């Protein structure tokens, strides 16, 4: 075939029911992440190319950075909660990963007022049991597939996306493979 099993992607063994349809995995503390998000802009290639009636998910794990990762993955369900997402991903990115500024909760926090939501709707999001749930859900969505690498994408719980199989000469002829890999996934 020209897309095979094993080569563009990998198929779970056991599959993961009710899953997001494309369900997407990172780390602020995550290189490739950070490639994948301000160099290749993979999701958003991505949803150009998706069918009509595909929502995409985007999580954020524990794994990487100790206890400042556990925090990532707090603020991550915060800016979910108030649909920021757009605003903050950059300097989450930058702080950890480019000038080294983010250490703690506090720096994560400075990263939110900076980018203009307040002090107060912060700390009350942080606290509250609707993000509470979102990390809940951020952390089953993991545990379903046993992940221990990002970046990573899932499509309808049964397919996983492999760029290490995919050309890397050119960027954008690499991301153009990535999308329509997972357009294909999705119509499978």
């Amino acid at each position: 075939a020209q897309y095979e099993d094993g080569k563009q992607y990998t198929t779970l063994e056991k599959p993961v029911a009710g899953a997001p349809q494309v369900l997407e995995f990172f780390s602020f503390f995550c290189p490739h992440c950070y490639q994948f998000e301000e160099v290749l802009h993979i999701s958003d290639n991505v949803k150009k190319k998706l069918p009509e009636g595909v929502k995409m998910t985007k999580y954020h794990v524990n794994f990487m950075g100790g206890d400042l990762g556990k925090d990532l993955t707090q603020a991550w369900a915060v800016a979910m909660a108030l649909g920021v997402e757009d605003k903050v991903t950059v300097p989450l990115f930058e702080g950890v990963q480019k000038t080294q500024t983010i250490r703690s909760a506090s720096d994560i926090r400075d990263v939110f007022i900076n980018a203009g939501i307040k002090g107060e709707e912060y700390d009350a999001a942080w606290n509250s049991f609707v993000v509470k749930s979102l990390v809940a859900q951020q952390e089953k969505a993991a545990a379903d597939v046993q992940l221990r690498g990002v970046p990573a994408m899932f499509v309808n719980g049964k397919y996983q996306l492999n760029p290490q199989g995919m050309d890397t000469s050119n960027m954008d002829v690499f991301v153009q493979q990535y999308a329509d890999t997972v357009k294909y996934l999705s119509e499978k």
